[PDB]
């Protein structure tokens, strides 16, 4: 795909918003456009960046972020400015926390494998993400459109799949897994293996063992089906995600609403940590409403 060779002094830097998986992301103007501009800080990376750099540029689909372009001195990307932030930053980040719907996790959820089916269905070969997590899903047009970005690797314990961090033969099935730890995270509104915390290995050695998030009380079968089949030892007996997002879109007419931006605060309090099972943060009492009307 097109990219465009960047001089520095075309871009005015307003002020540093945060760090990326890499490098360090800063709210910018170029060509009097609002920009995002990913600049590496540690030289350390530099793989990371060519990796980035040589798959934005081929990636173009609505749900990836837009690669603008590339300054070479200094070494930096330029992309779209995400107004809603990340998608971690929306469900468990600064107080205060804006109130979502079913209809959002449910329209996020498919967003997200939109943009994640585009890269496997590459050619020659399919392209995995092999870092899904909401830190690297951003949220632009006032959080009704989930963006991916950090592709890196193309702090992860709690979204990675087993035979990742086993170093074994995985495939694109890995991302399947993530996926059904974010659609976990974003119906509960929960930090996946909170419970579990310490460092990184606690959570590779419980995730390894077979523990998965805890059961969702009230959650329609049909997506605690999608749910716990993502999340299956075995890679073989995921879904692809053609499959997710064939589902997904299909339960939407069972999920209206989604294209309403965040807007109304919320003052979020958490549930008994460990029961078993978990409340929701979002109401099904609309889906199986609208359901029992079809069936
Ligand atoms: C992850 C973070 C930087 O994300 C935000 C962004 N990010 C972007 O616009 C963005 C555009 S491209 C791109 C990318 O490739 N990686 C990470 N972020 C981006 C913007 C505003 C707030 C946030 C946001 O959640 N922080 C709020 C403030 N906190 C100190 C840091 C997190």
């Amino acid at each position: 795909g097109p990219l465009h060779m960047i001089d520095y002094k075309e871009i005015e830097v307003e002020e540093v918003v945060g760090r990326g998986a890499f490098g360090v992301v800063c709210k910018a103007k170029w060509r009097a456009k609002d920009v995002a501009i990913k600049q590496i800080e540690s030289e350390s990376e530099r793989k990371a960046f060519i990796v980035e750099l040589r798959q934005l540029s081929r990636v173009n689909h609505p749900n990836i972020v837009k690669l603008y372009g590339a300054c070479l001195n200094p070494v930096c990307l330029v992309m779209e400015y995400a107004e809603g932030g990340s998608l971690y930053n929306v469900l468990h980040g600064a107080e205060p926390l804006p109130y979502y719907t079913a209809a959002h996790a449910m329209s996020w959820c498919l967003q997200c494998s939109q943009g994640v089916a585009y890269l496997h269905s590459m050619q020659p070969k399919a392209l995995i993400h092999r870092d899904l997590k909401p830190p690297n899903l951003l949220l632009v047009a006032g959080g009704t459109v989930l963006k991916i970005c950090d592709f890196g690797t193309a702090g992860s314990a709690a979204w990675m799949a087993p035979e990742v961090f086993e170093g074994s033969n995985y495939s694109e099935k890995c991302d399947v897994f993530s996926w059904g730890i974010i659609l976990w995270e974003v119906i509960t509104r929960r930090k996946p293996f909170d419970e579990i915390g310490g460092p990184a290995f606690r959570i590779m050695w419980a995730v390894h063992n077979g523990t998965r998030p805890p059961l969702i009380k009230n959650l329609p079968k049909p997506i605690e089906s999608l749910m716990t089949r993502c999340w299956s030892k075995d890679p073989s007996q995921r879904p692809s995600m053609e499959e997710i997002v064939k589902i997904m879109t299909h339960l939407m007419r069972y999920f209206p609403g989604a294209d309403e931006p965040l807007q109304y605060p919320c003052q979020h309090s958490l549930p008994p940590g460990e029961d078993g099972r978990v409340e929701p943060y979002v109401d099904f009492a609309e889906f199986y409403r609208l359901w029992s009307v079809d069936h």
